[PDB]
């Protein structure tokens, strides 16, 4: 679910920020959804969300599945059980492995999205 996949972007990020500043980045990390993404971490969301809508066509509610998954010493993995809960914990896992590698630009938090994300 959402609360996990905030909980595995601070795994990742070894809570070097809260989850929340990721929740208003670019163009699809929190805001809009749609235009260019403005950088490839605004892309990582782009991407999930397309994961995302890939696991409702399978018939998963991924906002609402409930997966399990491990908070490692050197990353993350999931260890899940039902295909929901496998195929989610999956877009979540490399939507935040994606987040935590991209470059976060500061300039790119809160952005004009009328402007940029036509």
């Amino acid at each position: 679910n959402l609360v996990q996949f905030g909980f595995m972007i601070e795994c990742a990020i070894r809570n070097r920020r809260p989850a929340l500043d990721f929740m208003n980045y670019g163009c699809y990390c929190g805001t809009v959804g749609r235009g260019t993404p403005v950088d490839d971490l605004d892309r990582c969301c782009q991407v999930h969300d397309e994961c995302y809508a890939t696991a409702e066509k399978h018939g998963c509610y991924p906002s609402l599945t409930t997966y399990q998954w491990e908070c490692r010493q050197v990353g993350n993995e999931c260890n899940s059980k039902t295909q929901c809960e496998v195929f989610v914990c999956a877009c979540d896992l490399a939507a935040a492995k994606c987040l935590a590698q991209e470059d976060y630009n500061p300039a790119h938090f809160n952005i004009n999205t009328g402007e940029r994300c036509k």
